[PDB]
């Protein structure tokens, strides 16, 4: 439980920076 | 062309290392 959500802490922030630069949050989120 | 080629080049090592990793190639991939 928490190395789950020790890689939910750490993928939240990937998907952020994933989304804000325009022009594996979700199985990790599952998991945790 | 050369930056979208540059960009698609960076972004496919994500989308693999993105889909290995179990438990933006597509846009990046069409303007290329």
């Amino acid at each position: 439980i928490a190395k789950e959500r020790k890689l939910l802490q750490n993928k939240r922030l990937d998907l952020d920076a994933a989304k804000t630069r325009l022009k594996e949050f979700d199985r990790q989120a599952e998991i945790t």
